[PDB]
DNA sequence: CGTTGCGGCAAAGTTATGGGTAAAGTCACACGTAGTCACCATAATGAAATAAGATCACTACTGGGCAGTACCAGACTCGAACTGATG
């Protein structure tokens, strides 16, 4: 999914790349990575992976390799 | 006896490695790197509201006393009269 805004980092973002994900594909992840934004240590990001049951997992500040590909 | 192959010995030959010295390269000085949303918990009021509390008003139930009435004598006081001593 691709997603573009002229806004910062923010929630709506996240529930839109993922709104088109479960739209035109049909489902979602189930380890998402996600590095460590403000967008992913808020609330909401949280619930909707934890409603939609997706294993959140984080990579170390300042490392990127691990979202490398 | 002479010749031929083989092996020890010790320079000599070839790589490698850590030093020094001039000399070809290399690259920044050219105004500039800090700067900006996103993020969710805690204090912190100010308002919204409380749940109980406070008082009014009415209804019914039950203690219960005061101004006045009434009798039966006992007892002190005194009009009115009786009667004796007297100067």
């Amino acid at each position: 999914a691709v997603y573009l805004t002229f806004d910062s980092p923010s929630y709506r973002s996240c529930l839109m790349v993922l709104r088109i994900c479960v739209k035109r594909h049909g489902r979602l992840p189930q380890i998402v990575v996600v590095d460590n934004g403000a967008e992913f240590h808020s609330v909401y990001f949280e619930t909707l992976l934890a409603t939609f049951e997706c294993t959140k997992k984080q990579r170390p500040p300042a490392k990127a390799r691990f979202g490398s590909v």
